[PDB]
DNA sequence: TCATTAAGCAGTCCGCG
DNA sequence: GCGGACTGCTTAT
């Protein structure tokens, strides 16, 4: 085979690798690595390095990397520009691996930990580390083993061995229902005391050092508590055992409102998988405990015990054990589905940077065009000093507040990457500036055409036709794997719509589901046999369609992240081609771009309706225009539809064949327009909106910029078996909103586009009537905690302290002195309830630590004084008249003259 | 929350005769 | 009460 790395380090002048030799085995090496660096040199000098620009440098090999640390120094200090890669690892990497790598998981040691610590004094500090490491779980993927360390004897209890067998054992006899599947990969090691659990573990560690490291929360606590325990214990050197190359260093993490302490183990790629989940899962979530993402996630039941977790060893060792088994298991299990682990060694190696480095796009995408530019023998320009400074943004439309009922969506294809295409924007294509008129006036095409040369912007940026630049070769490459894996998404979406028409009319037989490709359109063949299939079959078949569309959504959303991250690092400071003109020309180029296909769509509709200054487009935001299809469906008329799916059909059908085509037009004109290099402006249509035929839903609604609904028919060339509600910026999609209230919010909505006002009163009459039985969890709201200490005054709010920080205020109060009760950490989220007049808080409300049950000392009080009143009218009543008064609609009855009667 | 602008709403503080 | 100046937080893109 080929090699790979696994890791890389730099330490002093040594490179220190980590890699699978070509015949599959694990090596390391030391490399004494001299790097190269550049200066610009005489014209009238021979050379083969030219700096991005066509200038002509001279290479410098250095007799060590400290030497070119040092030189790089010595040119500032002259004002010389010190050319090159200046992070040596990524050029080891690019002389080493100089091919397009192909690697090989099964050869990739992924280790999955969690670590149990009994503390009775509250939360034990990863960097104190005063109590006994109790339990270690540690999965390999390598030996597909779960390595389970248990402490049978601490100054916290003795206790006896856990019993594989009982773990085994239904909830329902005593056990813990340990699932069945991981049973025989456990291999469990009891310790009669902690030194001997530690050594041991460390001697495992050594055996089996992990390549790439995960788990929940292991950066932040699991990782620095075993190496702060074994170095309070042993002493520093045996902690570093941890790092294959036995160096660490204690890295500051500086945010903010403060730092905390991270422990970096060179020779190690630490991939904490709640970072994973918050970066690429594309979800904020009201709680990221690991129970509340597994239940989220994969629908398994909270892990359930009687008691603080601080006497769950002692009172139920057995039950502790298998928890932190089960623990470690659902990690792998979110994995499994959202393969972020897949992701990253995809990213990482295609980039050639260390794997933890995918959390930053800045340097995934340095290493990407250094390696480009590279191949070309061209040479990276240094990393300059800038000062952060705003640009403008994205163009999104001021809506008309009103109902909607028929709407078609019209978007452009992955905008911003097409426009860097389209313009051939990248450092080194600036070819100049020209005069600028008003927006409006390219928007209108009455400026000036900006020029017969060159590729142009409306910011007044000109760039050469002759070739592409590095930045859109590049992220075409990107965004051309990216359509790849959005294909498969695709499919397996529309192919989880023909089992759910199918589960309507299910077999009663006993039979398999089929063994199919769901990353491809169903064949005639398949289908037929589909609508034979069981219920059981059927739906079987229908969780592996949607595990099948989440594996694309993974593979081409985050593509997706890294290409527009590309946009981004434009206009990020620390990015070696960073450049405000360059972020701009894209950013205005599309709001040019929005508002001149409004122009033209108007002008289309207004053409074949035989009408003038008619506005058909109703909104658009950045990328993607929303026109109003009432009129064209008026043109045939209602009464003329079979069904509901008859008027998709047309509306479909004139979407592609008239609409499409004259949209299309319009953004070739606009090419000519700018002079660009390549017409790539596609927009296609998205989606199709409205009532139920013959029903009174009002099909959709705009309250304002990014707050809307539409109920959905077809999505993408998705036809649903049934509608879906598509609903952006409303409170039904926002975390801070409490659970029981997105539920109804969004049934209030389904009510309104689907069966009308009368429907609508009746749902909001029964929600008002009971929502006060609904669990004081589900009618919490939820908010981010920050600047806990700025506001707190003697320990009540100080000025213009925030609604949920004076709830944390109050509920710090109320647990004075306790240790023991949970204590809300500064940054992360809190549950928020209002509290009636006179309650014995204090105050009018309380937050704690969301994803749990508030402390019993003080949630009966809570239950006795939430204020219902002010927690319905704030969280439902409130969005819900917003949602109404712009829909012209009442959710409550008004009085008629009926009523005489 | 170490990690690539637009614009909405909640809430504080305070003016608005 | 609302709405502007402002902080805080959270979405859409
Ligand atoms: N997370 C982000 N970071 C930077 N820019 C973004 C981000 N999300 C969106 N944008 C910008 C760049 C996008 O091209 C543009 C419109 O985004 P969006 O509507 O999500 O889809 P898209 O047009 O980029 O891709 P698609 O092909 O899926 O439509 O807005
Ligand atoms: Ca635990
Ligand atoms: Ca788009
Ligand atoms: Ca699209
Ligand atoms: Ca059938
Ligand atoms: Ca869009
Ligand atoms: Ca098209
Ligand atoms: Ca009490």
């Amino acid at each position: 085979m080929k090699e790979f790395y696994l890791t890389v380090e730099q330490i002093g002048d040594s490179i220190f690798e980590r890699y699978i030799d070509s015949n599959g085995r694990e090596r390391t090496r030391e490399v004494e690595y001299k790097p190269s660096l550049f200066a610009h040199c005489p014209e009238s000098q021979a050379t083969k390095y030219f700096d991005i620009y066509g200038k002509p440098c001279t290479r410098k090999l250095f007799a060590n990397m400290r030497d070119a640390s040092q030189w790089i120094k010595r040119m500032e200090d002259i004002g010389l520009e010190a050319l090159g890669m200046d992070d040596f690892k990524l050029a080891y990497l690019s002389d080493t691996y100089n091919y397009e790598i192909k690697y090989d998981h099964t050869k990739i040691r992924v280790a999955n930990f969690d670590i149990e610590v009994t503390s009775p004094d509250g939360f034990p500090e990863p960097s104190q580390a005063k109590h006994p490491i109790d339990a270690i779980t540690h999965y390999d993927s390598i030996d597909d083993r779960f390595y389970v360390f248990d402490l049978l004897n601490s100054p916290y209890g003795n206790v006896e061995e856990w019993s594989i067998e009982i773990a085994a054992k239904l909830q329902e006899q005593g056990g813990d229902e340990v699932p069945s599947e991981i049973i025989d990969k456990i291999i469990y090691m009891p310790f009669d005391n902690e030194k001997e659990l530690l050594m041991e573990y460390l001697n495992f560690w050594q055996q089996k050092t992990p390549v790439i490291l995960t788990g929940w929360n292991v950066e932040s606590f699991a990782i620095p508590y075993v190496y702060n325990r074994i170095k309070n214990i042993f002493g520093e050197s045996t902690a570093k055992r941890l790092s294959p190359h036995r160096k660490t260093r204690v890295k500051v993490i500086e945010n903010m409102y403060g730092s905390r302490e991270i422990i970096t183990l060179f020779g190690i790629s630490v991939l904490d998988y709640i970072d994973l989940y918050k970066k690429f899962s594309f979800t904020n979530q009201p709680s990221y405990s690991l129970d509340y993402i597994s239940e989220f996630e994969l629908n398994v039941g909270k892990l359930k015990y009687d008691g603080p977790i601080s006497k769950l060893r002692e009172s139920n060792h057995q039950r502790y054990i298998s928890y932190n088994i089960i623990a470690v298991y659902r990690v792998l299990q979110i994995d499994a589905k959202r393969q972020f682990i897949n992701l990253s060694l995809d990213m990482g190696y295609y980039a050639k940077i260390q794997i933890q480095s995918v959390f930053s796009p800045i340097k995934t995408w340095d290493a990407i065009i250094f390696n480009s530019l590279k191949e070309q023998n061209k040479v990276i320009p240094q990393g300059r000093s800038h000062p952060v400074q705003p640009y403008p943004g994205a163009f999104v439309k001021e809506p008309i507040p009103n109902r909607y009922k028929y709407v078609m969506s019209f978007d452009l294809t992955s905008l911003y990457p097409s426009i860097i295409r389209q313009v051939n924007i990248s450092p080194e294509t600036i070819a100049g500036t020209f005069k600028v008129a008003p927006l409006h006036d390219y928007i209108n095409a009455v400026a000036e055409r900006p020029s017969d040369v060159y590729s142009c912007s409306p910011n007044g940026m000109m760039y050469y036709k002759d070739r592409d630049g590095v930045v859109p070769t590049e992220i075409t490459k990107v965004f051309n794997q990216r359509k790849e894996h959005k294909g498969y998404m695709l499919a397996a979406q529309r192919n989880g719509e023909i089992i759910k028409e199918a589960l309507h009319n299910p077999n009663l037989s006993v039979d398999e589901p089929l063994d199919v490709d769901y990353r491809f359109d169903f064949s005639d063949e398949i289908k037929e046999k589909i609508k034979k299939l069981s219920a059981k079959s059927l739906n079987e078949m229908l969780f592996r369609a949607q595990r099948t569309e989440v594996a694309g959504m993974t593979a081409q959303i985050n593509r997706k992240l890294l290409i527009n991250s590309l946009y981004g690092a434009l206009g990020n400071v620390w990015f070696r081609y960073y450049d405000l003109r360059n972020a701009t020309a894209i950013t205005t180029f599309g709001q040019m771009a929005l508002q001149w296909i409004e122009r033209k769509v108007n002008e289309y509709l207004n053409e074949v309706c035989g009408t003038e200054g008619e506005a058909f487009v109703l909104y658009g935001d950045t990328d993607s225009i929303y026109v109003s299809a009432d009129k064209i469906i008026d043109k045939v008329g209602e009464s003329k539809f079979r069904d509901t799916n008859h008027w998709v059909d047309f509306l479909d059908k004139f979407a592609r064949e008239r609409m499409e085509p004259a949209i299309d037009r319009g953004f070739r004109e606009m090419c000519e327009y700018m002079n660009n290099k390549q017409h790539l402006m596609f927009m296609d249509r998205e989606a199709i909106a409205g009532p139920p035929l013959g029903s009174k839903g009002i099909g959709g609604f705009w309250t304002g910029k990014k707050r809307y609904a539409l109920n959905v028919w077809d999505m993408e060339g998705t036809r649903y078996a049934e509608p879906k509600l598509k609903i952006m910026g409303l409170e039904t999609q926002k975390s801070s909103t409490p659970k029981a209230v997105q539920k109804a919010l969004k049934e209030c909505i389904r009510r309104m586009l689907q069966e009308g006002e009368e429907s609508l009163q009746e749902y909001f009459k029964e929600f008002e009537k009971e929502f006060r039985q609904l669990n004081y969890i589900s009618i919490a709201s939820v908010s981010s905690a920050n600047n806990i200490a700025k506001y707190d005054v003697g320990g009540f709010p100080g000025p213009k302290c925030p609604f949920h920080i004076r709830g944390i205020l109050t509920y710090n109060r109320a647990i004075k002195g306790n240790i023991d009760a949970p204590q809300v950490v500064e940054g992360e989220k809190v549950y928020v309830l209002p509290l009636r007049e006179g309650n014995p808080f204090g105050d009018k409300c309380i937050a704690w630590p969301s994803g749990t049950e508030i402390t019993d000392l003080i949630k009966d009080d809570v239950l006795h004084w939430m204020d219902y009143t002010v927690l319905l009218e704030k969280t439902f009543i409130k969005p819900l008249e917003g949602f109404t008064s712009a829909a012209k609609l009442d959710y409550e009855k008004k009085a008629s003259l009926f009523d005489m009667f």
